[PDB]
């Protein structure tokens, strides 16, 4: 009955901006927040250095680094479920991106720029897989919000943002990650290997133009969205 | 109502051996071979066999991967036999060849204190265990255990008389630290474990420096007395 609304969307395309608003909004509305973005406690602590190796030499940390983002994410996920909204008449979690993100966005890209070998790469599949077929339909997603935008905009927004360890993050990473995002989400090309994906509604929303005092239009389309589900 | 008993002990002190005399001993008997002997077709494999030929090669670099990775087809492959067979035995036993106290608190450990781990591989391992467990390894809690105890030296010997020609390679010096580790976690009980259930289970131990392969029946009557104090 607590329907889940994952919010994906390239580093920087505005997702903890956006989904904050939403928090906002709704006493019935709560949020999952990305871990690795918390990073960016022992799993605080963990996540620190193993964000920190990752981008000082992603060959070696690319397994570790993505195994230790879906647990993360798994549990704050499974968290919420248990923890946020108790009793709510229409109660929407909305996350911070996804299990699906991790492994056929983020992970799948790490192996095409050959950071992670076969071996690496199907062994993280394999435990993505077992795990993800373990909890029945109680992650599986209601819908997806596609937060779409251009690489610049995101380039921009990284600047913007002032992390300077992400000062470096080249245009190209961000433009590979544009296309996996625009190749799964928006010409719906990509097949997982889970069954209801298929039949799981897309909304994409523009968020080139500035938000943070504009957004009833973007808003509106969510609580329109919400309604078809 | 089946009982998990964990056999545990060294590299090559006989574990597979005994186990597979266990089993055509009784209907009511089974038991659950490690993944990573199969290891040394299916995807499981062709992964297992090159994971840990990596790990052979460059432990500091796979050590945590392999341990991630045999402790989940562990817990996978010990889930498919307790809820596939002993539907029907009456007195339902199930032998594990190790477990996953044996992956994390001998092995995994060890590479830690050897430094194929480092602080963040092995903290954030320990973490995926505590959890990996809670979430879906909680009907895998043990009975009991039963400790092979074989020399180090009992080990080389049979390493050398089963032949691989990966193991050949391992040293001395190996099966003493891991030999070390055994005693601690089921003699003296020293270990702290997370697992507060697990120092209070019943542990048996059982001398195997004899070839037993012949001449097994002894050992065989220790396990049976343990099995209905359980
Ligand atoms: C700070 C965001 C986390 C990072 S760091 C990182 C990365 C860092 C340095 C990198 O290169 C070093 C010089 O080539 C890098 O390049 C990978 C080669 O394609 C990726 N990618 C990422 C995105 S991988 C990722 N996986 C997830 N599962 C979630 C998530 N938010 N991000
Ligand atoms: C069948 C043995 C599998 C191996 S291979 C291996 C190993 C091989 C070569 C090694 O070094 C030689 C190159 O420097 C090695 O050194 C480890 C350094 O701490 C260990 N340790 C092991 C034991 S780790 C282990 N973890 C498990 N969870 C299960 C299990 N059966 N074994
Ligand atoms: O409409 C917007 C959306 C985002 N940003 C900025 O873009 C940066 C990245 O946004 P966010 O941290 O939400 O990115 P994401 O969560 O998608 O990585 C932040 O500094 C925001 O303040 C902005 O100025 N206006
Ligand atoms: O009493 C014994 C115990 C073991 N072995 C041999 O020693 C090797 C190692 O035994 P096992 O594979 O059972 O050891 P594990 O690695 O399972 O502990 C094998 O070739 C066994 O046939 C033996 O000849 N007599």
């Amino acid at each position: 009955r607590i329907k889940k609304i994952s919010i994906e969307g390239n580093i920087a395309a505005g997702k903890s901006t956006f989904v904050n608003i939403l928090k906002q909004l709704s006493e019935d509305w709560e949020v999952v927040p990305e871990p690795v973005a918390r990073w960016s406690t022992m799993e605080q602590k963990n996540g620190g250095n193993v964000l920190q190796m990752m981008y000082e030499k992603p060959e070696r940390w690319s397994f570790t680094f993505q195994t230790y983002a879906c647990l993360s994410r798994i549990r704050a996920q499974l968290a919420s479920l248990n923890g946020k909204l108790k009793d709510a008449e229409k109660p929407v979690l909305f996350f911070e991106r996804s299990v699906y993100s991790d492994r056929y966005i983020f992970a799948s890209n790490l192996y095409e720029s050959e950071s992670m070998n076969e071996t690496e790469w199907t062994i993280y599949q394999d435990w993505h897989d077992w795990m993800n077929n373990q909890f029945g339909q109680s992650l599986e997603l209601d819908g997806i919000i596609y937060l779409q935008a251009t690489p610049e905009t995101c380039l921009h927004r990284i600047y913007l943002r002032g992390r300077n360890e992400e000062q470096g993050i080249p245009l190209e990473y961000l433009e590979k990650l544009h296309y996996k995002h625009e190749s799964w989400l928006l010409h719906r090309t990509l097949k997982t290997n889970f069954d209801y994906l298929q039949e799981v509604p897309i909304l994409t929303l523009d968020v080139n133009e500035d938000f943070k005092d504009k957004y009833e239009s973007l808003v509106e389309k969510v609580k329109e969205f919400l309604s078809t589900l």
